[PDB]
Parts: C-alpha cells; sequence; structure tokens
C-alpha cells in the first residue's frame, strides 16, 4: 500500500485535534484514495521556516497552526485560492513539486456560522486567524472591525476596508470574535467591563480556541448571550484541508461527516 505523510507545524502543538481527525479519515478513504497517510503533530522551532522541514520529512502535504501561518504565506512557492487574499496559510499541498499555500480557515469559519442574519463584527487579534476571518466577513458583506495593540499589521486590515482600532471602539457588534493571536485565550482579551458591553449588545461570541471553556466563552455564557467555542471551525477547516490532500478527489462534506464523528 502506497504511504504517504501528512502533519500539522505549530509551537505549541500538543493540543492539536487534526491528527486525531485527518487520521480518522486517511484510514476510511484509502479504499478511494488508493494510498494510506498518515498525519503528526510536528513542534517547529519559533525560528522555523518551515519549507525545509516540509522537505526533509518528506510531507505531501501538512496544516499550519499558530504562530506560523503568516510565515507559511512568505514561504510557500506558490499560493492558491482565497488564500491569496488571506495574508496568512494553513494548508501545504505538494503539487508537482511546488510547495502551495491554501487557507480553509476563511471558508471552515463561514461554514461554522449557524445562522447568517449577521451584519458586522468586532475581531479581536491581528495574526494568521483574524486575517483570514477578516478577509471572509468583508467577502460576506459585513462591515469589519479590528482590535490590536499596535500599528504592525494595519496594512492588510485597511487594504481590506477594515475599520482598525486599539481602543475599543464605543459600539454595538453582531459578532465579537477572539481571535487573539500567539495565545491559548486562557486570559481574558479585554478588560471584563468592556467585554460584557459588547456581550449585551452582541448577538454572538465566537471563540477560535477549542476543547475547553474559554473565560472569553465563559463571560458570555454567564450573560446569556449566544456563544461559539473553535470546534466547529477547526472541523470545517480540517475538512477542507483534506480535500486538498486528497487532490480534491474526496469532497470536503464526506470529510467533514467522518472527522464530526471521530471529534
Ligand atoms: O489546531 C489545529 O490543528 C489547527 C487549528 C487552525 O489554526 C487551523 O487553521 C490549522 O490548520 C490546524
Amino acid at each position: 500500500m502506497k504511504l504517504k505523510s501528512f502533519g500539522v507545524f505549530g509551537n505549541p502543538i500538543k493540543h492539536s485535534k487534526s491528527p486525531l481527525i485527518h487520521n480518522a479519515c486517511f484510514l476510511t478513504f484509502q479504499k478511494e484514495l488508493r494510498f494510506l497517510g498518515h498525519y503528526h503533530p510536528i513542534l517547529l522551532p519559533l525560528e522555523s521556516h518551515i519549507k525545509s522541514e516540509f522537505l526533509h520529512l518528506g510531507l505531501s502535504g501538512a496544516n499550519v497552526t499558530l504562530p506560523f501561518k503568516e510565515r507559511a504565506f512568505q514561504v510557500c512557492d506558490k499560493i492558491k485560492g482565497i488564500a491569496l487574499e488571506c495574508g496568512a496559510v494553513n494548508t501545504l499541498v505538494l503539487e508537482n513539486d511546488e510547495l502551495v499555500g491554501y487557507n480553509t480557515d476563511a471558508l471552515g469559519f463561514y461554514l461554522s456560522l449557524k445562522q447568517k442574519n449577521y451584519q458586522n463584527a468586532l475581531i479581536l487579534g491581528a495574526g494568521g486567524s483574524a486575517k483570514a476571518l477578516a478577509c471572509e466577513l468583508k467577502k460576506q458583506g459585513l462591515q469589519v472591525s479590528v482590535l490590536n495593540r499596535s500599528s504592525r499589521g494595519l496594512d492588510f486590515f485597511q487594504r481590506l476596508g477594515c475599520d482598525c482600532f486599539m481602543e475599543p471602539p464605543k459600539s454595538a457588534f453582531d459578532l465579537i470574535i477572539n481571535a487573539t493571536s500567539a495565545s491559548l485565550h486562557n486570559e481574558l482579551p479585554l478588560n471584563k467591563e468592556v467585554l460584557k458591553g459588547y456581550f449585551k449588545e452582541g448577538k454572538l461570541a465566537y471563540d477560535l480556541a477549542y476543547g475547553f471553556l474559554t473565560p472569553f466563552l465563559s463571560l458570555a455564557k454567564e450573560l446569556k448571550t449566544p456563544f461559539q467555542d473553535g470546534k466547529d471551525m477547526l472541523i470545517y477547516a480540517a475538512a477542507l484541508s483534506f480535500e486538498k490532500f486528497s487532490a480534491s478527489q474526496i469532497p470536503y462534506s464526506k470529510a467533514f461527516e467522518v472527522m464530526r464523528s471521530v471529534f
């Protein structure tokens, strides 16, 4: 049986549930794929440029998580699909010996939303996850505000047409999104009274972290604001990545069904 190797690059990487869900798919779909994939967690040094490792490990494809998604966009040979406008890559595939970058966070976030009744959004964060979410939400015709602590990174969000803040804007937002970078989200991302204000006027508190209740979500829950963690995004984005790992042979809906079941 033909073997191919995949993994997910991050630091930290111990928490990632990508190997669980991708391995479940590779084991089921080996029938149709006519190879058996195995998918590994891969801890990289902070300074890594990724490509050397990808090639040394003989990977066919990989995912990229914190804090490497912007670096992946820089180091891949070719960027395809909506990643062209995300400034960030979360999926790498070796295609004809070119390292090709995609971004499945954008659509995976969109698919994860139950309602499309949302008109505007405040994204907390400025890393690869925030960039893909801003791209996607602007594409869907929401107004997007982005709140962070420095002037670095602002050109991307301003070129998208986002309203960029470093002090929390006195406005109501339908979606309030914790996409803070290089963070595990164990800590409130804003002053608690400020977040309470947003939650009381907001329609959904959405936190990209998955696999525990963050204090951000717990505050929304206490306030009876509807809230959503990162599980359904992870699973849709992973299923989309799996579609790419299959050379578009297995549709994401079929990967999704397997992944959700095992998760
Ligand atoms: O936790 C994980 O395994 C992942 C989380 C998201 O950042 C993804 O975009 C990434 O591809 C994988």
